[PDB]
């Protein structure tokens, strides 16, 4: 049998089950892992050290996002791909390499280009969730995942007081970049999603995976209630020299006298969370918010 899946560029048809399949999507590799699936193919420095998939020497490696090999997925032969976000640059040519694999674009819009990017990240993940599980018969488990994301959602949204002010910020090489409201990687939707109300404004917000470059004294003059930060280095399996983002923002002299550090409100993300920004993730990352914001 078949299904018709539709994605932001059309309606393809995708055999359920299918084999060899090709994963690239960054938000969806834990999903497929844990609901067991087969994978052919995977671009393994991107992903978590600790995934299944990275370890399993019978799934072939694409590389990474910079310097890919995109001509194993014609090799393997697939008969699905799955794009998402660190290799969505490369969908039309994943077309022309294999076009008689079903290509799917998991990938939505969380760029300074989306208007409505808080609802395209928990719509969006939803949807990746829902469309893997008709392709993989996996209808019961993708249902019960998105109902744990919807009350996540209601519980973090519930503990906010609507007048903390949050500062989000991205730590990489040991410096403490912006992750702006809106467009800002990791936190930026969830301004959205939850009201936050952002701590700091600055002019040319972006969504730089390593934050917007920002001053700790500027971060500090704006005296978040909350520092929410993200390590970017801690997910990356080829970073060895790293510096954990605990450690960077424990001896930042600048910002030991906001209120955030006053008060222990600071928020790490997962380790993970950089190279996994998934359900499974936020599922952990919006418990321990919701802890500690009530
Ligand atoms: O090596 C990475 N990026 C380099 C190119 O931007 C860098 O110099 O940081 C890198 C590795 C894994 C995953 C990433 O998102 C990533 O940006
Ligand atoms: O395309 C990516 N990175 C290249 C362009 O900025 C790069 O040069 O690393 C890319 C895409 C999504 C998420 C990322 O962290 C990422 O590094
Ligand atoms: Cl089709
Ligand atoms: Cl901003
Ligand atoms: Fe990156």
């Amino acid at each position: 049998s078949t299904v018709e899946i539709t994605d932001v560029h059309g309606t393809v048809t995708v055999p359920v089950n299918p084999k060899n399949v090709v994963a690239l999507d960054n938000r969806t590799f834990e999903t497929l892992s844990d609901w067991g699936i087969e994978l052919a193919a995977v671009p393994k420095p991107v992903m978590p050290a600790d995934s299944p998939y990275v370890k399993d020497e019978s799934v072939q490696d694409i590389g990474s996002h910079g310097e890919p090999n995109l001509e194993i997925i014609a090799a393997v032969d697939p008969e699905l791909v799955i794009v998402g976000q660190r290799f969505a640059r490369f969908y039309d040519d994943i077309k022309k390499l294999v076009p008689n694999a079903a290509v799917i674009d998991l990938n939505f819009d969380v760029s300074t280009e989306a208007d409505a990017p808080g609802e395209n990240l928990v719509n969006g993940l939803k949807d990746s969730t829902i469309a893997l599980g008709q392709i993989f018969d996996k209808n019961k488990e993708a249902e019960q995942l998105v109902a744990d994301f919807d009350q996540a959602i209601a519980e973090a949204k519930s503990a906010y007081n609507g007048t903390d002010t949050v500062m989000s910020v991205v730590v990489s090489g040991g410096n403490i970049g912006f992750s702006a409201p809106h467009s800002g990687r990791v936190w930026g939707p969830m301004y959205e999603i939850f009201g936050w109300t952002p701590a700091l404004k600055i002019d040319g917000a972006s969504s730089d995976h390593q934050g917007d470059d920002v001053s700790v004294e500027a971060i500090a003059q704006s005296n978040p209630d909350w520092i929410f930060v993200l390590d970017r280095d801690a997910a990356v399996s080829s970073m060895t020299d790293a510096v954990p983002a605990q450690d960077v923002i424990d001896k930042s002299p600048a910002l030991q006298k906001t209120t955030a550090v006053s008060k222990g409100q600071i928020v790490y993300a997962p380790k993970d969370t950089y190279t996994n920004e998934s359900i499974q993730t936020y599922l952990e990352l919006f418990e321990e918010l919701a802890k500690a914001l009530t």
